[PDB]
């Protein structure tokens, strides 16, 4: 009796690790997308967005409004819900500038904060640059 045989070898199969994999906890980042669509004298309304990298369930947010140039003791910051993308600021002095600091609240605390300035007036103005 007798017989023979033969074959060939080979292999290959690349892959990639899945993103969005937070092992540890940590406060969120700065809320980007701070634009002022509606801004009046003593009443403004800006809109922001959540941080692509929350790295933690948002419990709420904070919007600090104050006069960039004025006097006082502190700034009356307001806490928003974790499902708040926009906010309304009432009781602002016209013919001035206000700094809007947006922040989120997690199980760790308050992470980065997005600062956005907005003037109070009826005359629309926007240089757009930088």
């Amino acid at each position: 009796g007798s017989s023979g045989s033969s074959g060939r070898i080979g292999d290959g199969s690349p892959s990639h690790p899945p993103i969005l994999e937070r092992t540890l906890d940590d406060v969120p980042g700065p809320p980007m997308g701070i634009l002022f669509p509606e801004v009046r004298t003593t009443s403004v309304r800006l809109i922001w967005q959540p941080p692509a990298a929350p790295n933690g369930i948002i419990l709420a947010y904070q919007i600090t409004h104050r006069l960039n140039t004025t006097t006082a003791n502190t700034a009356t910051v307001e806490v928003l819900a974790p499902s708040a993308r926009q906010y309304t600021a009432t009781g602002l002095k016209p013919e001035s500038v206000y700094l809007f600091r947006i922040t989120a609240q997690t199980r760790k605390g308050w992470g980065e904060a997005a600062e956005a300035l907005v003037v109070t007036t009826e005359k629309r103005s926007g240089p757009s640059s930088g």
